[PDB]
């Protein structure tokens, strides 16, 4: 998360770190808690590899202070998931968990978006997860970050988009600050967009991609580009 | 190298693969051959780091039957080497060597660009080294690949770079195909830019930065930049 702040723990009860096993376990992506045994991520996360857990309820990533863990025992890819498709089309995937994860103490469930749900442009969200602080930096974060933005239109987040990369698609929900000063990073994808500025607010988005140059991965002066629940709602239900 | 083929040993009788000591040696980046005790490669690829060792001669990395080799002792930066600024500027350094390489067999000096060498915009040129094949690829190549290409001058050069990455400057070279099907990838830095389609040419580049996304960290979409060996050769040849 560029341009934003340390959160509290529990701010974000269905926050889970998605741990991928190299040497050892080591932070991947973001997950989004759906209920006991069910967890929602970006397909990029998982497709193509294998070995992951869950972290939940967890805050500073190197205290090892996760509440609840669980293993992934499967994991479906939305069958339109393009890796390399203009824009990353259907980049969603559904995770089960080995082991019960409890709504209790830090950790509770999403509340996701509904199909019909409008499309939010010009509302404040919250981006949050353990990415980069800056596209430049050689790791992730320790302390789980949160940050306020403003969702866009489908329209204005293309034309806040490099002329040739106007990927932007209704499937997606955009966010971008009018001064280009906060944004998602690698290691948050994967990981919740929650509606409104503060308080409980529902899961309207999934963190997908953005828009890097040679010294700067994730650029706050482009849109972060998030997989749209209210697009997804009926998918995610179904698998 | 993406978009080439194998070359031959000896092809490039100057192209060193540049080890790093980690778990056991393994290719970092490609260095440039310049003299018996003395080689040529990016600032980035020895920033920071110590314990390196150049296999001169080599071909396919995994027979591990390079002609002759050396460790190396220290490294120099260019002082003004900044990996944060735009452009990436003075990405070069040289090695010296603690054992001799001799100009035999498939083993030769570079020729060095003078100086006054021109921009060379328009000419062919060939790269060299073991960087991986395709951006999206996990691993670097096993047999040294080349490709040829064509230079591009400074404005031409950013003319081919997306709109917010105008970073190219008179101290790089860059090459960029019609097509977009030709690059240098990560495991190629510090290696040499050839002169010419084909025959003896002279080194006038160092393998440095190129573009790239998420999922392809190398996109020939974009041109490839190297630092211009004739711009920091008086640097080179003092240092």
């Amino acid at each position: 998360i560029v341009g934003g702040q340390d959160a509290t723990r529990g701010m974000f009860p269905y926050q889970l770190s998605l741990q991928h096993m190299g040497a050892g376990w080591y932070h991947t992506c973001g997950a989004i808690l759906l209920a006991a045994n069910k967890a929602l991520t970006a397909a990029h996360c998982t497709e193509g590899r294998e070995g992951f857990r869950v972290l939940a309820g967890a805050h500073v990533l190197p205290a090892n202070d996760q509440e609840q863990e669980s293993d992934v025992a499967s994991v479906t890819e939305h069958p339109e998931f393009d890796r390399f498709g203009p824009g990353i089309p259907n980049d969603v995937a559904t995770m089960a968990l080995a082991t019960a994860i409890n709504a209790a103490g830090n950790v509770g469930y999403a509340t996701l978006a509904a199909a019909n749900a409008p499309d939010y442009a010009g509302d404040q969200a919250r981006l949050s997860g353990w990415g980069k602080l800056h596209g430049a930096d050689d790791g992730i974060a320790d302390t789980l970050q949160y940050v306020v933005t403003t969702v866009r239109s489908t329209a204005d987040c293309n034309a806040r988009m490099p002329e040739h990369i106007q990927n932007v698609m209704d499937q997606h929900i955009c966010v971008h600050s009018d001064t280009g000063t906060t944004g998602s990073c690698q290691g948050d994808s994967g990981g919740p967009m929650t509606h409104g500025a503060s308080g409980s607010g529902n899961v309207i988005g999934v963190t997908s991609w953005g828009i890097g140059n040679p010294v700067e991965s994730c650029l706050p002066d482009f849109p972060s580009v998030y997989a749209r629940v209210s697009y997804f709602r009926a998918w995610i239900d179904a698998n």
